[PDB]
């Protein structure tokens, strides 16, 4: 979930896919 993303610049525009497309386990 971006919104529980780790690392910065990831949420945009609230979009999931934009998050977990290069943030992993
Ligand atoms: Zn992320």
């Amino acid at each position: 979930f971006v919104s529980t993303c780790y690392l910065p610049k990831c949420a945009a525009a609230a979009n999931v896919a934009a998050h977990i497309t290069h943030c992993y386990k």
